[PDB]
């Protein structure tokens, strides 16, 4: 143990990396496989949406298997469900993320291009499984080298559902939230993930968030402040009929940017979801022609039969399902 509480076996001499939703996140050492790994410690059993995000990320990441998607190595808990109050997710130790990198470094076009490729390569897998990440942002893209990118945090990950109408349903990180979400186009579409990637590409090009709104109405203010002016929004919230703006050309916002990059950016940051470019079409863009290779882009074996449509479940129940899932990592 230490200070920062935790429990090895089978990992020792850890190190603080920070705290997110629930504590460490600590870089410990592996006794069996002989490496430095990253253990995440979760204590979600006090609320409902907490275990939900815990059970989701566990169920999904175990079934996923891709070079651009973080994997679950080990999960250690108390052998009895009565004592189980903490969960320890063990994952590969990554050096940093795209968020930290963009604070200390201007990325070259070559590096930006391959970073974009790896993200979409990972997204291609996710979407082929009919799954939405819903929370893509630079801090959720882990990096080891320029050629090693891994998507993480699937706590908000839903199975796609374009046909179904979902202050409930929360959240997508504001700066990277697609316009359709804020205008109650309630369907869970794959287009929301592409929007995030668009914002992410825009952020790589200039080391700053393209739409850094304060609140969700200010977010739409920023979005329309670039794309210009385009009503189904039945809140208020209605009075967005304010200063009408013309669409700002990307080459004026990013003058030193590769023209093919800016062209793909325009197609990802499209206001209308139905017009917005899909993941395969994105990879097949002239901007990624030197990397695009379907034979080297593994997709999921089969689309996900639903996330069990689980939202309103008692916490003592999904307590067991986590216990049922994680039972494989017990030595017995
Ligand atoms: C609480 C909850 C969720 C997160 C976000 N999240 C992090 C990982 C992760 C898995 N393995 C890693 N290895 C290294 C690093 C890392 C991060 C920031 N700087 C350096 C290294 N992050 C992860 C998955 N999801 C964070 C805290």
């Amino acid at each position: 143990e230490m200070v920062r509480f935790d429990v090895g076996p089978r990992y020792t001499n850890l190190s603080y990396i920070g705290e997110g939703a629930y504590g460490m996140v600590c870089s410990a050492y592996d006794n069996v496989n002989k490496v430095r790994v990253a253990i995440k410690k979760i204590s979600p059993f006090e609320h409902q949406t907490y275990c939900q995000r815990t059970l989701r990320e566990i169920k999904i990441l175990l079934r996923f298997r891709h070079e651009n998607i973080i994997g679950i190595n080990d999960i250690i808990r108390a052998p009895t469900i009565e004592q189980m109050k903490d969960v320890y997710i063990v994952q590969d130790l990554m050096e940093t993320d795209l968020y930290k990198l963009l604070k200390t470094q201007h990325l070259s076009n070559d590096h930006i291009c391959y970073f974009l490729y790896q993200i979409l390569r990972g997204l291609k897998y996710i979407h082929s499984a009919n799954v939405l990440h819903r929370d893509l942002k630079p801090s959720n893209l882990l990096l080891n080298t320029t050629c090693d990118l891994k998507i993480c945090d699937f706590g908000l990950a839903r199975v796609a559902d374009p046909d179904h109408d979902h202050l409930t349903e929360y959240v997508a990180t504001r700066w990277y939230r697609a316009p359709e979400i804020m205008l109650n186009s309630k369907g869970y579409t794959k287009s929301i993930d592409i929007w995030s990637v668009g914002c992410i590409l825009a952020e790589m090009l200039s080391n700053r968030p393209i739409f850094p709104g304060k609140h969700y109405l200010d977010q739409l203010n920023h979005i329309l402040g670039i794309l210009g002016s385009p009503i189904n929004l039945k809140a208020r919230n209605y009075l967005l009929s304010l200063p009408h703006k013309n669409k700002v050309p990307w080459n004026r916002l990013f003058p030193n940017a590769d023209s093919k990059a800016l062209d793909l950016l325009d197609k990802m940051l499209t206001f209308n979801p139905h017009k917005r470019i899909e993941v395969e079409q994105a990879l097949a863009h002239p901007y990624l022609e030197q990397y695009y290779d379907p034979s080297d882009e593994p997709i999921a074996e089969a689309p996900f039969k639903f996330d069990m449509e689980l939202d309103d479940l008692p916490k003592e129940k999904l307590k067991e399902l986590i216990f049922e899932e994680t039972a494989r990592f017990q030595p017995g």
